[PDB]
Formats: structure tokens, C-alpha cells, sequence
């Protein structure tokens, strides 16, 4: 199948037998997408093993794939094999089963339901301000990914189940341990080169995740049916099923974990290495919330510079890195024939740093998203939450959760680079958007 | 997945782990379908390995699956794995690709194209009458499956390519050998129990058929593009592709081989063991074609008792044995919920011999199809060529080919049981509708 793009007239790096272009991933997904974009231009193809992948960078064509032809042609993501009951998860379901799940979970993520969760999420921001203060009086630099990781785990366990716990101070609560139970492991690289071996894993009872966890979850869900994501899904039954509920809650946990704390780590890195932005944000936060006033839903949506800082961080670090859709049928979009079975991919990371649309894209400059310049930004080039009907359903929730944590922490602390701070920051090598070395910063009380 | 039918409330034989009910195939597919129909009634489920299979016998429900909901729900047959370029064959293609092939091959099988092939098919009936006459003067019983097999191979090579050859007398013509190059092999049983190992075969270059054949075919197709199935497909290009042409011609050869000669063997067995029917047919043949007159398209459609004999043989021996459709989506038909992925199966063999619709079904009685009693026959119980949009596209061609051979042979010979004739006939054990022992009969010249 390695002759597909050569017969279509699509440029791209010459693939090797069996491997495709996977050896070119040695620089990471991001650098490979940027390099291909430089040498091949607007459209190029490559092979993940035998699987052809067509990258597209034209906004009109991106709009067609993500919006116009979502239901008709580009409905599903890459099927990373049938690997268990997780087929009922909304991010994984396909075609009519996904639409059913999307329709049943959309009212759960309204702004009305989000405002109801604001008082709950606010309590743990105060729990956050106490934990890092203990590690701030220690005089030693703080690893943010552990206080943020503790905060992130606190919020999702209470917003999706109602289990109010201080994780960093309760090492093993029976729920913290089972929730706390490496995406840079060679296994994921072998699955792409051996997609035919996925059926062997599915029958060999090599279930995704241990059956100690998940079984702990379905039992916990049963005892909680007698404001959070679970109650909204329980009341929706009063349709969804019970094992479907466990599947969605699993997605929310992975969603709200290594995205929430990672973006917060990138944000605090940018604020520490740009003190003028940090003070400007603190002056905005103190102006809206005088004397460390508690942040509310409406006061958060009142802070413009906070939104610009969050958006500029997500440009430099789009934690999804790529958007993908599988071509359901032979189609032709915006001037080219897309054959069936090809994976169409939008390289978000490379587009966010493309000088075709961004001035000095390596620089952290929040003013790109000022109300003067947010007009000149194509929504199909800047896609931190995707676009179209299958975009990030938890975008509003994620933005609100991160901002509430930013406000409470910046109302109390300033952040500066320490001896151990990796400057400039390097991105992790092999497939997840995270710092190479964990971010460590000096923290001081205001 | 072995608990599917137990949760649906559908009866059936208790499956074993991993194997399902495949051990119950020791009596053959036919006996297993009859036994299940006796003990479980109108609807029952079983497991081919992990694959659930739901048998249905209600005519209204059969009409819904084959006709009403063909495009919407029950479009495709069981995907016996992706096992090469044969995915472009009409009997194997799925959904929109099958409709395209069906639409491009329908005009090829009209009665107008069939009448045009009558003079060609007629020549080899005369070639047939000479070969078995040589083995008739030998005074020894004749194995029909070899003179019929030679005739069957003659007709399809000339109706799909234009290669006029006497196979039995030309042992190795470069085309006869490559065309002549066991469906009761244990391999097919292992594929059902190990459907996850099919992807390994597809990548390990264990192609279906040797690459000596097929490569001989695509090269032969290229040299023939400068009345038969090929010309009608070549002129249709003037759309279809060239490797698609090789795929369809492969299906026609398998179609016109072990079906044409097998049914003719069953027919001659019934005519030999029922001499009154044989003489009655010979008296009809001589009445329409006086003095061994050559059979034509219109004279063949003029013989009513010939049609009744052919139809009654196809009732006792429906060489397809089963019809199958894959349930594309969660649906409810005629009072029961059919979940996605279940294989819905119509047990044609068991329905053709069901005393609920047939008086003494073991008896060969052509009068069931007299114009008096062909009214009382449900077309969804007697399904020798299937039904609905995905029925046998070559039904008219197959009926005409067999009848022309029957007429010419019966105009010259009578058939009687020999010492070596297996009476009563036993069906082959393991998956193909063919005699256990090959049919041998005494042949005499009129
Ligand atoms: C900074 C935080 C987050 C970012 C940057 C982010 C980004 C994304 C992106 C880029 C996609 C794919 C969109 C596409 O393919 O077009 C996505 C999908 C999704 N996200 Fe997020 N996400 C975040 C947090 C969350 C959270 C907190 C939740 C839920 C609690 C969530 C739930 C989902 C779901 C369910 C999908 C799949 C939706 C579907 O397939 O219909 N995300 N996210
Ligand atoms: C006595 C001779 C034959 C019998 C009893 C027979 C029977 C059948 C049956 C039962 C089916 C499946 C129908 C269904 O699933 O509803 C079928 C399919 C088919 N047959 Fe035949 N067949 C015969 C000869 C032929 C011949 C000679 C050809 C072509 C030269 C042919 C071409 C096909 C094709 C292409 C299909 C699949 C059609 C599709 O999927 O759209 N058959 N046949």
C-alpha cells in the first residue's frame, strides 16, 4: 500500500517497507510535522506502518473535513483497534453510536451546568493555595506538576462523582489509589507497525487497564446511584446504560488530568519567564477581585488578559498536537481526491507555529489575542480544542477550571525561575506534549 | 460474547468457550440446521467461534432481511477477512462498492445478453455429447462429475473470455491448466475459531490462490482488450477498472464450476432413480425438438417439465445451503431486537425440506412445481437463488446453461443405476453440497 500517495501525485517522505515513516518520529511528532510542512508545502502524505496519512493545512479544506463533511465523510478518529469495553467512550465511538453519546452528553456541558460546578471547583483552588504554600515556605523550588497534578485529580473526582478529597494530603484514600492507578512506552509504536496484532490482544484478555481498576469503578458507580457529571448522567437515565457511564467517566478523568496540569505547568513557565505579563495579570486579577476576593463564574469571564494569556499558551502548546479523521468513502474536497480508508490529519502544533500566520511564532506574546488582533486569526489554523461537531466537548469546563486555579494562586504568589528551571523549555521526546524536564519554579508569598 | 442470545431471550445450543458451537458441525451444516430447527423452533442463535449467528425461518421476517431492509440494515455477507484484492468481487464487496459493481454488471446478465450466448453454449453441449459417448461405449459406468466438469469448464471459459477449448480432450492447454489450478480442508474451520489470525495471513503474503494463477489472468485480460462477459465489461469501460474485471471473472468461474456440474450430477441421479420422470422429460424434449433438433433460447423456455425437474432438484439440493447477511445496526424486525454485528442466516437447505411447507420432503416429486401447485409455494421458503437485491445475478444464465446441457444429453442417452451407484445418495460431510461418493451411472445410446 506504500504506493498510494505516489499514484495520487501527493508529495511526502519516501516510506520504508513495513515501517512506513515511523523512524522519522525520532524527533517527535511535532518536529516531523513541521519538517514535512516546510519541504512539501500545503498537503503531504506519509505512512504509519501500512496506514496512509494525509496531512492538510489549507483552512478551507480543514473546514470541509471538520465541519462541512463531518457526518458524511470524516466522522471518526483512527480506530486504535477494538481493545475492550472502551468502544462506548464518546471520544472513541463511531458514526451513529457517537452521535447518540454526543447528544446525551451535550446538556451536561452547558454553561448552566458549568456555573453550578464553579463553587465546587473553587473550594479546591483554596486547597491548592495551602499545599504549595507549605512547599513554598521550604525555600526550595517547587515541582508544579505535583501540586497541579494533585489539584487536577481533586477537581475531576468531585465534578464527576462527588468525592471530595485532598489527594496530596491523603496519600492512599481507597479512591485516590485506584484513580492514580507511560504513553512514551514502545508498545504504542509497535501497535502502529503491527496493527494486525491488536485482535490478538483483544482476545488474549490483555484488557486495557487492570481489572482491579475499572472493576473498582463499576462497583463505585453502583453505590453512588442511591451536582456532578455522574448525577447529570444518572438523572438523564431517569437512553444511557450503566457500563456506558463508567466509560465516559474514564474519558473525563484522562481528559482532566494530563491536560489540566500540563497546560497549567506551561502557563506558569511562561508567567515566570515573562514577569511583566505575570504582574499585568495580577493587576487585572486584583482589579476584578479586590483584596483576594473569591473568584466566581462571572468574574472569571470578566478578565480579558487572563483569557489572552491562556489562549497564547494553548497556541504554543496545543496538547492534542494533531486532529485526525478517517475518510469513510471515496470523496473529493477542495480540489483533490481522498480515497477511502486514508487518515486525514490536521497538524495543529505545526500550524500554531507557522510563520505564514504568526509573527515570530516562537515568542510568547499574549497581545495576539487582544480584541484588536483576535480578528486576524483564522479559526481553522488556531485549533487548540479542534473544531466542527466533534470538537472538545469540555472546552468551557477546561478553560474555567484552569482560570479559577490561576486566579487563586496568582492572588497569593509570584513565580520566578530557579537554578533548576529548564530555560528554554524543551518538549518531551516521544508523543505527549509535556516538558522534557518537569517545570520547577521559585514561589513566594504576596 | 457467548452470553448474547441468553440475554436476548433467544434459544439455542449451549456454546463452548472459544469454540462456540463448531463441534456441532460434525454432522455437516445441513444436519445441524435441521436439528436446531426441530428443537428450538422458528428462531435460534448459535456461535461460530465468538461470532453470534441468528437463524430465522419466518417468511415475513426473511422478506424483511432480504428485501425490505437490504440497503438499510442487511447489505453485506459475513466478511471472511480482508484476504486480498478479492475485495473488489461483487459477491464480496460491501455497501456502496457492491452497489456500484451490481449496477455495472446487471446489464451483462439480461435476457438479451443471455440469448446472445445461447449459440456459444450450444456448441459445447454437442462437444459434451461426444465425450460421454466415448465413455458410454466403454460399457463401464460413467463418473458424471468429470464429463460435466469438463463441460462446465468449457462453457465459462468461452462465455467470460472467448476461449473455445475442448478441455477433456485438451489435457493441458495453457489456459485449461491455469484455470484447473479442497473446501473441506480444516483451514476453513480454523479461520472461524481464529478470526483474529486472518490479519496475519493478509500481511504475510499468504495471498488467496497462488500468484502463478491470477497473474496469468491479469496478463491474459490485457491481451484480450484489443460476445462474452469480458467484452461486455470491456465495452462498459468505453466505470469499472482492469483489476476489478479480473476479480469478477474469478467469481464467475467458481460460480459456473462447482455449481453447474454439481446440480447436473444431482439431476442425473434423480432421473436415473426415477425412470418415469426421465422418459416423461425425454418425451417432452422430443416433442419440442423433433428428431434431436438443436435447442435454442426460446425452445428451452418452452419446456415446462424440464423447468419442474430442475426446480425440484434445486429444492432437495440448494447448493448454497445458507443465505447470510450482517446486521449493520441495532434494529428491530417483525417483533425482535437484532443487535449490531450479529450474522442473520436463512437456512435454505433446512427450509427446503421442512414438512411445515413440503409434503414428504425427502421424495423427489417434480409435480410440486406444476402450474397447479407452484402457487402454494412461498418464495421466501424456497430460495435456491436467494432473494432481494443481492440474489444470484446469474440465475437466468445458470438455468439456461444447465437446461441446454440436459436437453442435448437426454436427446441421445438414457441413464440407469449401476452396481457402483450410491443409492440412496449421501451428501458430502463437511461444508460443500456435493455427493459423498461421486455419482456413477450406466449410459446408453438412443
Ligand atoms: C486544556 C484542556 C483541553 C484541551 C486543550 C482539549 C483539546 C481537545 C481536542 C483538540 C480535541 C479533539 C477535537 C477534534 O478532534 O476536532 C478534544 C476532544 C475531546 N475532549 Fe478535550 N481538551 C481539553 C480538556 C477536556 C476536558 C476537561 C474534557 C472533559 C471533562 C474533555 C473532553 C473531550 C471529549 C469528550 C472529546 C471528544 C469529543 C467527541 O469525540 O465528540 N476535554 N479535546
Ligand atoms: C445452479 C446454479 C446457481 C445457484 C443455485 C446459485 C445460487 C446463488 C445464491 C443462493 C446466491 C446468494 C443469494 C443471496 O444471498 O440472497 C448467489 C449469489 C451470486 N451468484 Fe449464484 N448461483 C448459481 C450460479 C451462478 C452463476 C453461473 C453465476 C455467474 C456466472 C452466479 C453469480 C452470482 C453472484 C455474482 C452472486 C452474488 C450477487 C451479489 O452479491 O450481488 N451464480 N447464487
Amino acid at each position: 500500500s506504500h504506493g498510494l500517495f505516489k499514484k495520487l501525485g501527493i508529495p511526502g517522505p519516501t516510506p520504508l517497507p513495513f515501517l512506513g515513516n515511523i523512524l522519522s518520529y525520532h524527533k517527535g511528532f511535532c518536529m516531523f510535522d513541521m519538517e514535512c510542512h516546510k519541504k512539501y508545502g500545503k498537503v503531504w502524505g506519509f505512512y504509519d506502518g501500512q496506514q496512509p496519512v494525509l496531512a492538510i493545512t489549507d483552512p478551507d479544506m480543514i473546514k470541509t473535513v471538520l465541519v462541512k463533511e463531518c457526518y458524511s465523510v470524516f466522522t471518526n478518529r483512527r480506530p486504535f483497534g477494538p481493545v475492550g469495553f472502551m468502544k462506548s467512550a464518546i471520544s472513541i465511538a463511531e458514526d451513529e453510536e457517537w452521535k447518540r453519546l454526543r447528544s446525551l452528553l451535550s446538556p451536561t456541558f452547558t454553561s448552566g451546568k458549568l456555573k453550578e460546578m464553579v463553587p465546587i471547583i473553587a473550594q479546591y483552588g483554596d486547597v491548592l493555595v495551602r499545599n504549595l504554600r507549605r512547599e513554598a515556605e521550604t525555600g526550595k523550588p517547587v515541582t508544579l506538576k505535583d501540586v497541579f497534578g494533585a489539584y487536577s485529580m481533586d477537581v475531576i473526582t468531585s465534578t464527576s462523582f462527588g468525592v471530595n478529597i485532598d489527594s496530596l494530603n491523603n496519600p492512599q484514600d481507597p479512591f485516590v489509589e485506584n484513580t492514580k492507578k507511560d504513553f512514551l512506552d514502545p508498545f504504542f509504536l509497535s501497535i502502529t507497525v503491527f496493527p494486525f496484532l491488536i485482535p490478538i490482544l483483544e482476545v488474549l484478555n490483555i484488557c486495557v487497564f487492570p481489572r482491579e481498576v475499572t472493576n473498582f469503578l463499576r462497583k463505585s458507580v453502583k453505590r453512588m446511584k442511591e451536582v456532578d457529571f455522574l448525577q447529570l448522567m444518572i438523572d438523564s437515565q431517569n437512553a444511557l446504560s450503566d457500563l456506558e457511564l463508567v466509560a465516559q467517566s474514564i474519558i473525563f478523568i484522562f481528559a482532566g488530568y494530563e491536560t489540566t496540569s500540563s497546560v497549567l505547568s506551561f502557563i506558569m513557565y511562561e508567567l515566570a519567564t515573562h514577569p511583566d505579563v505575570q504582574q499585568k495579570l495580577q493587576e487585572e486579577i486584583d482589579a476584578v477581585l479586590p483584596n483576594k476576593a473569591p473568584p466566581t463564574y462571572d468574574t472569571v469571564l470578566q478578565m480579558e488578559y487572563l483569557d489572552m494569556v491562556v489562549n497564547e499558551t494553548l497556541r504554543l502548546f496545543p496538547i492534542a498536537m494533531r486532529l485526525e479523521r478517517v475518510c469513510k468513502k471515496d470523496v473529493e474536497i477542495n480540489g483533490m481526491f481522498i480515497p477511502k480508508g486514508v487518515v486525514v490529519m490536521i497538524p495543529s502544533y505545526a500550524l500554531h507555529r507557522d510563520p505564514k500566520y504568526w509573527t515570530e511564532p516562537e515568542k510568547f506574546l499574549p497581545e495576539r489575542f487582544s480584541k484588536k488582533n483576535k480578528d486576524n486569526i483564522d479559526p481553522y489554523i488556531y485549533t487548540p480544542f479542534g473544531s466542527g461537531p466533534r470538537n472538545c466537548i469540555g472546552m468551557r469546563f477546561a478553560l474555567m477550571n484552569m482560570k479559577l486555579a490561576l486566579i487563586r494562586v496568582l492572588q497569593n504568589f509570584s513565580f520566578k525561575p530557579c537554578k533548576e528551571t529548564q530555560i528554554p523549555l524543551k518538549l518531551s521526546l516521544g508523543g505527549l506534549l509535556q516538558p522534557e524536564k518537569p517545570v520547577v519554579l521559585k514561589v513566594e508569598s504576596r
